[PDB]
């Protein structure tokens, strides 16, 4: 039987609403709340009965010193696949946000630790049924609200290109893990850039699908309407291949619009792209926090696709630094609500959910809050401030707002096939000693997403492709297009590959 509440739970419960409560009333209540959950305590056996996962018994384990050199794995295993296919033969890291049945995750968190999930994320049941084998769970940022990588509660993921400086983040330990070619490739999570961003700093290709393309059933959500997933592969073939087993409606995810299809993202993948119209977005180059080698790097890069037949002009998108903001409001308001009131998944959404996850997160929310990064700090309470205080109004004008931002994007759309801008301003920076200073590890924690999080809110299929070294260190390019057009994204993502060149690895 479902749990009651105790006369100070309902006490408080009043308070949070500023109902006061007579001395009649605090006599009444609790006979009538154990009514109402009687409806909870059939919710519960019916659950029970009907729509408990089955039990899974894998092997996992917890990698030594020696074999996690960059603390990007959290816990190793080898699941086989269930059918031979496209993937037979290569490896797979998934990020620790999502569920791989049997096998314990922690979202890089003190708040989730602890936690094995009983259902596989679909990209997992795809991928296995794909013939790839799954090698493990990659480390990610606390609760992934970082585009770092130095507030995993198991430590900072080191970039392999050097071990000092940051792999980026939340998909941090994905990028790793395939840079430095422990995995052939790795399912990541974007957000705010969380799958383009660590691509971009250890140099691979990391590819954010059009929303909703990629079903996010079973990975730990932030913000509905921003929470992507996609593949961080070594080269863009493979990251069109592995979104060709992945894409496509599953009937459990609420961001999948019905319409919805995989696309063909291989048959033209090398195809020629001449006349092709590139946009380099102004915007996206000279912000004011940034390295000028590395704009001036990707800005060359995006010009040397006339040498195979593309029209390259400069175009202005204003709304392309709103957005920013926009996004901020959403991720802010929305995260709060959603990912720390609403437990990860949340409510009002028809859908898949994890309602042992959603216990499991809520009794150590509370617990170990004090171990939350302090960006997820400040996330809980600005957020606080605008559920509350502000009413959520900010949300609701952010959300207004949106329509417009995509229309920026689609009419500069129209006059290109696709857009080009720095996936990030500056290149992996070394990780900040454990003495940080608050306000320097928000800004060193989320000052690198001003290209990448307008997408997030917007949809756009978004890819970063390594674009060259600056000090040595790698650099991306971030190709954009229409909805639905991940195919030409890709397709332009590959073009660039083969006018490139190999691009080095960090093993070089």
């Amino acid at each position: 039987a479902t749990i009651r509440p105790d006369d100070k739970a309902i006490d408080a419960a009043a308070r949070h609403y500023g109902i006061t409560l007579d001395k009649t009333a605090r006599l009444e209540w609790p006979a009538l709340i154990d009514g109402a959950l009687g409806s909870y305590d059939v919710v519960d056996q019916l659950y029970a009965d009907e729509a408990t996962p089955p039990t899974t018994s894998r092997e996992h384990a917890v990698p030594s010193a020696s074999e996690n050199p960059l603390s990007a794995w959290y816990v190793t295993t080898s699941i086989p696949p269930t059918s031979d296919g496209v993937l037979t033969g290569r490896r797979v890291a998934i990020k620790d946000n999502v569920t791989v049945a049997g096998v314990p995750m922690m979202n890089g968190s003190r708040t989730v630790e602890g936690f094995t999930p009983s259902r596989d994320a679909t990209v997992v049941t795809r991928l296995l049924a794909a013939g790839a084998t799954v090698a493990g769970k990659a480390v990610c940022e606390d609760l992934c609200f970082s585009g770092s990588s130095f507030t995993p509660a198991s430590g900072p993921v080191r970039n392999p290109w050097d071990r000092q400086r940051e792999a980026g983040g939340s998909s941090g330990g994905s990028a790793a893990l395939v840079a430095n070619g422990d995995v052939d490739f790795a399912i990541g999570g974007d957000q705010g850039g969380s799958i383009r961003i660590p691509a971009a700093f250890c140099g691979v290709v990391g590819h954010k699908p059009t929303f909703g393309l990629v079903p996010y059933t079973g990975a730990f959500p932030i913000e509905r309407t921003i929470d992507h997933l996609g593949p961080i592969t070594r080269t863009v073939h493979d990251a069109a291949l592995m979104l060709s087993v992945i894409a496509g409606r599953d009937g459990n995810d609420p961001r999948q619009a019905d319409s919805v299809e995989a696309g063909d993202y291989l048959s033209t993948l090398d195809s020629d792209v001449d006349g092709l119209r590139i946009g380099i977005v102004r915007e996206g180059f000279g912000h004011a926090v940034s390295q000028p080698e590395v704009d001036d790097a990707v800005r060359a890069a995006a010009h040397s696709l006339t040498e195979i037949g593309c029209t390259v002009e400069e175009v202005n998108i204003p709304w392309h630094l709103h957005a920013f903001h926009i996004w901020n409001v959403i991720a802010t308001d929305g995260g709060a609500y959603q990912m720390l009131d609403g437990n990860g998944y949340g409510m009002n959404a028809e859908g898949l959910y994890d309602p042992e996850l959603m216990a499991h997160f809520a009794s150590r929310r509370i617990q170990h809050a004090d171990a939350l990064s302090e960006t997820v700090k400040l996330v809980a309470l600005t957020g606080h401030h605008g559920i509350t205080t502000l009413g959520g109004a900010s949300y609701g004008k952010a959300r207004n707002l949106v329509p417009l931002a995509r229309a920026a994007y689609d009419t500069a759309l129209r006059q290109f096939d696709v857009l080009v801008m720095p996936t990030l301003p500056y290149v992996a920076s070394e990780l900040p000693a454990k003495d940080v200073d608050r306000a320097t590890f928000i800004t060193k924690a989320l000052g690198m997403i001003a290209n990448t999080a307008p997408f997030d809110v917007t949809g756009h299929p978004s890819l970063s492709v390594p674009a060259g070294l600056v000090n040595g260190l790698p650099v991306g390019m971030m190709i954009t297009g229409r909805h639905f057009d991940d195919a030409t994204v890709l397709r332009v993502g590959r073009a660039f590959e083969k006018l490139r060149g190999a691009f080095p690895t960090p093993a070089e």
